[PDB]
């Protein structure tokens, strides 16, 4: 037969003294991706943008030297405004090189208030078995953990 893929989930939150619509709204704004190196000071040596920035949009990316990975593309796959969820996709490159099959990104954006939300970030994964203990330390919630970061801090200030 095969041996079973292993599936692993990792999980970040941001307390964020916002509505849950404003910071939504800056998540699933078509025109993020452009500013992502406006959000991320450095760590893009490259960034093309493929599509319009909404979903489907492909974003390839290629990193400063030492940041593992280096390069990999992702792609925008859902956005549900009843949710306020997103999902991101690494579909090239990346951890992808490293025995894993698929690696998803997912943004819930979760009303604690009128006027407070928090931002739910998990990644999922399914890599070989015999690749579990190389990714395993490879894969954080850094990524996601920047990202929210960067938007909390836009909104806050965007209104302050
Ligand atoms: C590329 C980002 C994480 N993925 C970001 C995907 C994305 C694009 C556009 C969006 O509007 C959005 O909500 C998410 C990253 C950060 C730090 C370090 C490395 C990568």
């Amino acid at each position: 037969n095969q041996v079973s893929t292993v599936t692993k989930v990792i999980h970040h939150e941001l307390e964020v003294a916002a509505s849950a619509d404003d910071i939504w709204t800056v998540y699933s704004w078509p025109g993020l991706a452009k500013h992502l190196p406006d959000l991320l000071p450095g760590a893009f040596e490259k960034l093309e943008i493929i599509g319009d920035g909404g979903v489907g949009t492909i974003l390839d990316m290629t990193f400063v030297p030492g940041e593992f990975p280096h390069e990999y593309k992702e792609k925008f796959i859902l956005v549900d405004n009843e949710h306020r969820l997103k999902k991101v996709q690494m579909i090239e490159g990346g951890y992808l090189d490293l025995g894993v099959t698929y690696y998803m990104d997912t943004i819930h954006v979760v009303p604690t208030g009128k006027d407070s939300c928090v931002i739910k970030s998990s990644t999922e994964y399914h890599v070989k078995p015999e690749f579990v203990k190389i990714v395993e330390p490879l894969i954080t919630t850094g990524p996601l953990a920047a990202m929210a970061d960067a938007i909390s801090k836009l909104v806050l200030e965007h209104k302050s």
